[PDB]
């Protein structure tokens, strides 16, 4: 059922809107021609972000389906949340430490691949199959996660103190943060129902915000934006 | 129902598939590479209009939706269409300005968020939660709107004259006709169904040739799209 | 009916896996800039195919349209794949021969397009209708094939000898391949029911591989990718 969860969807809502709107506000006064294309990113996650909760609230963003015998609640919206935020997310990460128009394509483009294959995983009616796409998910996060701990971490010692020192946080909770999503599901009623869709609501709220508001506040009140 | 209104998807498909050959046609003589640009961008338009349009006139652009004790004919193609030709209308108006990358993202970000609310408040169910996506959706596109006429204005007045006066024109256009789209939704058989589809369709019809093809009449045959 | 095809449908997605591999393997020890965004794009392509094929393996990616006075099995994941492998595939060649912004996007826009009214009449109920977009996307894939054989060639003709050779190659499998896909569909049951699911799959799953393993193969073993 989709009710009892309701709480932390509207939580959820008001969490991205007030982020949205801070940071919003918070880059009104900016002139730096590159903190500016950290804003515009960065302020777009959490804006998609609460129009995606605020359709799970509504009903709009749950679908029905069938699979284990029965009719399952899907929060798609969660996916095409994650489908538009992910890949800004990255670009924040790339423009930080200068990566290469090659490496990024990949980048978001492994993105694609984790985010859709995950919808795909979610939207599977053949219980069994379900894992496979969410095997293939975690094999695409994984190669990001790589890529963003290796590569980026040296491309980041390049910069000054203060770029690569902020890169290196935003690097940690990433690695974190994103390595839950797939645990969450998981255990929620999405994969081995070992948690309730109330549990596994609440828990994705909890990383949603932290990956969509609280990886931008570390980023937009670093000076790191600045090109200088 | 979905009949009656055939003549207004005929005359805007007619009229879509005429602006994209006339434009391909005058941009088959250009070399200037900033021109190039343009010629591509808003020759797109026109021919997506032309496919979306089509597929209204046809039926495959049709859907029902009920909400209000009634299942209702909603146009899904119409926000297709915009999905695609909003932000290149919006990427002609940033080259013409040489607006930043950062701005540029932020606008279409805005303009990715204004279309897909407006299409989730069109196939969404519970009559009151539709008006909630259309103030959202307008929000967005306000926001827009004053990036346009307040930033873009200035960055145009660092162009030469012609550049000036043609990015004024288009502005003014674009503040007046983007504006009417929200007001046609809210009295049409989408939001207060104060007038009949058929009505709604031929409004909408109307803003559409003019942005899809009146807008780049202007453009293209003006001096502007000339880098030199 | 969906299941004779199984056999296509499970090497297809064992040799986009394979390619998938070995494209990674062969990129690992690249430091080249220009041939690493050669590599990016290209093994992209495969690891899309995968999961689309996988999609269709499992049936995920089947859906049944009704025309002709009957249920018929369409893989909508065939156009979901090419939707994004195609613009890459495009990418590849404009790197290859240094294409002009304008160009680019013309190209993908009318790709977009291509590949977008295939699908629309994939997935028509009116028999006749489905014909009608089966025309409009040939139009946009002629219009490709034209800027792809004649604008690119004398754009290539402009680069060192091994970069132009290789680009005539991949240029002259590229309009052969290409150019057959339209006619799978026109002779297998999405159109003219001339051939079997079972040998349209068949034919569609050669055509995928050489074009997303194939191609692949001929670039990113030529020295072309490599801009010294
Ligand atoms: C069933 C399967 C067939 C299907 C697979 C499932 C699949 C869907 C999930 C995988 C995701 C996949 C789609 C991702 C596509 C990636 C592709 C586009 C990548 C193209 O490649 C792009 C490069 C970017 O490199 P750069 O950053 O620009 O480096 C520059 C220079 O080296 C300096 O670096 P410095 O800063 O550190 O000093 O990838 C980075 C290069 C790295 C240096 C090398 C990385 C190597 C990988 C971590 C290992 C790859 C895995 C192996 C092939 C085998 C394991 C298979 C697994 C299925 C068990
Ligand atoms: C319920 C709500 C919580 C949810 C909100 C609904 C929401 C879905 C709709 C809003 C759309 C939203 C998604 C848009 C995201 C925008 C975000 C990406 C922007 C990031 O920011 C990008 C910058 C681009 O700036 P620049 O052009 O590069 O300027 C350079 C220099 O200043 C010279 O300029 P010159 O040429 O003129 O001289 O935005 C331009 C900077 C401007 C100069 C300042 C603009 C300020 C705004 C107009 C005011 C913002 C509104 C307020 C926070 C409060 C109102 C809230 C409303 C809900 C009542
Ligand atoms: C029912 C109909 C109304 C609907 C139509 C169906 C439609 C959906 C399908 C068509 C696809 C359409 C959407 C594509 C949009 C294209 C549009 C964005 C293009 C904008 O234009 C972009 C330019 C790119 O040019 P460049 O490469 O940068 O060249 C630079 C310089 O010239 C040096 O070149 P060098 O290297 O060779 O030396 O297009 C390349 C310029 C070329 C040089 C000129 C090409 C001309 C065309 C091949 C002819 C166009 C056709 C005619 C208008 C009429 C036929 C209509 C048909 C329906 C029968
Ligand atoms: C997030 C929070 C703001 C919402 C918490 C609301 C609580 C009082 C709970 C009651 O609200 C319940 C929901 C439907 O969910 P259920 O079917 O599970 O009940 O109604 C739907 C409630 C309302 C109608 C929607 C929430 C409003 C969003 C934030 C819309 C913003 C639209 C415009 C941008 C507003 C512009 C006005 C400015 C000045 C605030
Ligand atoms: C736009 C106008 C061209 C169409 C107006 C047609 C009128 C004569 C009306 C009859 O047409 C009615 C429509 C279905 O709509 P209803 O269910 O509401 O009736 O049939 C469908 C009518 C036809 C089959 C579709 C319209 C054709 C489009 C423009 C297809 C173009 C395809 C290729 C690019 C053509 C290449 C040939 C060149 C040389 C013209
Ligand atoms: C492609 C080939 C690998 C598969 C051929 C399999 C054959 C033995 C056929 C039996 O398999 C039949 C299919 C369902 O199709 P039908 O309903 O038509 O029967 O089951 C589905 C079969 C299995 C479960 C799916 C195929 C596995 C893909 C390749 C998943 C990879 C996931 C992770 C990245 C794996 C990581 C492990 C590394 C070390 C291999
Ligand atoms: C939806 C589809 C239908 C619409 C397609 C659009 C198309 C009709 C218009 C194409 C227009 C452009 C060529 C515009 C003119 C450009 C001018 C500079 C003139 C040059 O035109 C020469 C070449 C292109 O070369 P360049 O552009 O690099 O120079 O045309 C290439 C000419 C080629 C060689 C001929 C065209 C071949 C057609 C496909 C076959 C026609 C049938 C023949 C009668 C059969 C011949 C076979 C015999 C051997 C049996
Ligand atoms: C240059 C780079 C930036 C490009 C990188 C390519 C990278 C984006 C690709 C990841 C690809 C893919 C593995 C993920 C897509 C799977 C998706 C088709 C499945 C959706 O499920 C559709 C079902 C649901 O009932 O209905 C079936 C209904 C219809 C018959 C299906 C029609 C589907 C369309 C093809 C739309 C697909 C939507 C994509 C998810 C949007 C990607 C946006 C991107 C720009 C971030
Ligand atoms: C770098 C920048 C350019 C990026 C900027 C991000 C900006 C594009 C985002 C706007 C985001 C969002 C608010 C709008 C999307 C809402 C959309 C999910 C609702 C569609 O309704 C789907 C329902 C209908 O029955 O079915 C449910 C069926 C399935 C279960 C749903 C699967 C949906 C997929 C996630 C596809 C969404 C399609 C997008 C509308 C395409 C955006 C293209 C963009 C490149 C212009
Ligand atoms: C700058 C440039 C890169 C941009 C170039 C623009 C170019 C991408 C556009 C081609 C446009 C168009 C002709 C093709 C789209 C047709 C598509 C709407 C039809 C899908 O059919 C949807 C039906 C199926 O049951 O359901 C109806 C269900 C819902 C009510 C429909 C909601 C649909 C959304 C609008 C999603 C459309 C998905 C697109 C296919 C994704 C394009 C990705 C692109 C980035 C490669
Ligand atoms: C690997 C994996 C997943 C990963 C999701 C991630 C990594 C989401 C991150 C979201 C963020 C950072 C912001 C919003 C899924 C789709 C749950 C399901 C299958 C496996
Ligand atoms: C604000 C708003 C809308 C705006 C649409 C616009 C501004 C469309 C512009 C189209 C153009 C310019 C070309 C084609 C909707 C979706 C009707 C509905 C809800 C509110
Ligand atoms: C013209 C045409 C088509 C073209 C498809 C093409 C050209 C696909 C290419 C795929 C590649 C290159 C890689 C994967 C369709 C959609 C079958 C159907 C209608 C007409
Ligand atoms: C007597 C047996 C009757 C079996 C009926 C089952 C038809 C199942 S279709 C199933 O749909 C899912 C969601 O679309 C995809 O994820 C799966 O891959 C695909 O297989
Ligand atoms: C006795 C009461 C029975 C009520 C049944 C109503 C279920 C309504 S779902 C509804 O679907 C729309 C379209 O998907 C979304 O836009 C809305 O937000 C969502 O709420
Ligand atoms: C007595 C006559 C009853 C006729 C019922 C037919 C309704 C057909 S809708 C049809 O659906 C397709 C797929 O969506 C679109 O491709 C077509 O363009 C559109 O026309």
């Amino acid at each position: 059922t989709g009710r009892p969860e309701w709480i932390w969807l509207a939580l959820g809502t008001a969490l991205m809107g007030l982020g949205t709107l801070y940071f919003l506000v918070k880059g009104m006064g900016v002139s730096d021609p590159d903190a500016k294309k950290f804003y515009a990113i960065t302020t777009l996650v959490p804006a998609i972000a609460f129009t995606m909760y605020l359709s799970m609230l509504l009903g709009y963003g749950l679908t029905m389906v069938p699979f284990g015998g029965e009719q399952n609640p899907i929060y798609w919206a969660r996916y095409a949340d994650w489908l538009f935020t992910t890949p800004l997310l990255l670009l924040d990460l790339a423009l930080l430490v200068d990566a290469d128009q090659g490496t990024i394509l990949a980048l978001v483009g492994a993105d694609g691949i984790m985010i859709g294959t995950g919808l795909v995983g979610a939207l599977t009616k053949v219980y069994s199959y379900r894992f496979v796409w969410w095997a293939i998910s975690t094999a695409a996060m994984l190669y990001i996660l790589y890529v963003l701990f290796f590569g980026f971490t040296s491309k980041a010692e390049s910069m000054r103190p203060e770029v690569a020192s902020t890169f290196k946080v935003l690097r940690n909770v990433t690695v974190v943060l994103w390595s839950a999503y797939p645990v969450v599901w998981l255990i929620g009623s999405e994969g081995a129902g070992i948690v309730p869709l109330n549990i596994e609501t609440l828990l994705f709220m909890v990383l949603d915000v932290s990956a969509k508001v609280g990886f931008g506040l570390i980023l937009l009140r670093s000076r790191a934006i600045f090109g200088e």
